[PDB]
């Protein structure tokens, strides 16, 4: 399929199911998937970077990040068409070159701008109609994996590689 | 769609799919969706206040409020329709000219006076059946931007002219 | 519906999913659904008490229990069919006149003995085939109170009753 | 069913739905499923040990074995059909007298080699594939407890026999 530089991502809803938790004391929860660490796991087998860009900004993602070796993240991101362009900038790449997955009004714009867009399954239909690929899963469900598996033409033959 | 002047919702089993969360402690949680902020965003697009009536009184749902800037918190509600009723008073409106979802025995009989009356599929069946409008969507997955978009008319030219 | 004096209710799997939330601090979380609530309404209403047996011991369950006005709650039982014994001989009721109902093997005795046995549609099937009523929801769904309304035969009128 | 003198299995994603609950101060959640001490249960009734393989190293790990009394917990297992093997010497067996479930990459070697070798119905198609036993339900829903009954062969019979 077609050639992609970089792998771009948001979080909630497409890391997650949308779900954000509060406590009576301030705190704040997100609930991960597992399954999506073989995203990155995929992707810098093939040599391509993964980044975050979220609108919100937490301890809680920071922490995945690190966990995943997520080799980007921008949180508190406005405006994530720029944050792409910038970023695509200093990589030397073209938004042609981009994966992004989003779920949301704030996606909007970066994902018509990609070579590939993905959109999970959960997703507002006037969002869903600008992902590029079908996507089965749903945010939270694995939906991430997914899209870099797809990305990447990750097939039987790869995974049979990996595991000798 | 009907003339709407304001927007009226309870939360759990609609912002959430009735879902609280125990600790051994003393402490509780919810689960909110993202995906409801949107629900807010439309209503301020167009001018419209949103407001919350619950009859549970907790910092996880003050907190939420502020987060999403919810223009009205009413908590520790016994009776929805009063509630309801001198809220219009002060904004010089009547009951037709609002929208409420709600999900249970403590929404009922404001259901029945509202302009608009949405209830989750989740819901119970003799709930259910006071909604006026048909909900696709379970408490917690997103019914409230369901409703708030269906109510307003939200249609994908709106969608663009938010996008450019 | 055959005559009832006492509905009987176990906790994991019933009014929870099943789902048992450990950290790394060694607390521990229980996530109930509000729509359990009207379980209770509905017994006191046509003048019921409510008992829980649970095998788990725990503040989380107390302290709902208290939130929920349960007339009862025995925890710690490792044998609910002669806990409920002698709660009955306390207050004078025949198992035939008791509901109960429960999800798992710690229920089957107490399911057997009862005059109305109920299992939620997410419960192993060897406990499913003991419950003499049909309940379509799972554990946590809001199936005690699907429980309580189909053993006390809660119709749209009893609706209409109390809310107008 | 083959004889089986040994049944092991992963946590994340097998006893859990993968989801990995992360708050803003360092703490880590896993939700488990009551139903899966069953799985225990059967096994222990037949004289079979249990272990545990997980890559994941937690303190919400060690306090849910020691719950549910797993004879064997190895944690930060990095290669798990080594792990296995050892395991297996210690106790004399060979690998086809073991059986094991799990749901992604760091499982398939050992998958293969297993007798008898489970993966939940929400795993990765290529892992999904080396199951040799049809597994219906997803990680968290109790898949831990189906394995058991399947592999040890546990029928109305047998659940009669442990209810008088
Ligand atoms: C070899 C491997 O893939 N490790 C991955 C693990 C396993 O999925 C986990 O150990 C299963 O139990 O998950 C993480 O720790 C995680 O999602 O938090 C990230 C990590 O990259
Ligand atoms: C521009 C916008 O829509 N902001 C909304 C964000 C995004 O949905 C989030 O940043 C996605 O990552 O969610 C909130 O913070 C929230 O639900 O907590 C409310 C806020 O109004
Ligand atoms: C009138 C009524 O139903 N009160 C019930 C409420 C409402 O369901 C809740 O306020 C909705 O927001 O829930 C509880 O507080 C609860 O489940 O914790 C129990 C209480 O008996
Ligand atoms: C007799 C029995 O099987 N006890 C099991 C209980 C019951 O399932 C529980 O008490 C239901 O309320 O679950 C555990 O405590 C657990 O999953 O944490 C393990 C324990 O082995
Ligand atoms: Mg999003
Ligand atoms: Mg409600
Ligand atoms: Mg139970
Ligand atoms: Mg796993």
């Amino acid at each position: 399929m077609k050639e992609i530089k970089l792998i771009l991502t948001d979080i909630d809803g497409v890391w997650t199911d949308g779900g954000m938790f509060y406590d009576q004391t301030g705190n704040e929860w997100k609930k991960f998937n597992t399954s999506d660490s073989a995203g990155i796991f995929w992707a810098h087998n093939k040599g391509i970077p993964v980044g975050i860009l979220t609108g919100e900004k937490t301890e809680i993602v920071r922490r995945r990040a690190e966990k995943l070796k997520v080799d980007y993240l921008f949180q508190g991101v406005v405006d994530k068409l720029s944050a792409a362009e910038e970023l695509c900038n200093e990589l030397g790449i073209n938004l042609e070159q981009v994966a992004y997955i989003g779920d949301d009004l704030n996606d909007a714009k970066l994902l018509k701008r990609v070579g590939i867009a993905g959109v999970p399954a959960s997703a507002p239909f006037y969002i869903r109609r600008l992902s590029t690929i079908f996507l089965e899963k749903r945010g939270g469900e694995g939906v991430f994996r997914e899209f870099v598996e797809k990305v990447l033409g990750i097939n039987l033959e790869d995974f049979i590689a990996v595991i000798q």
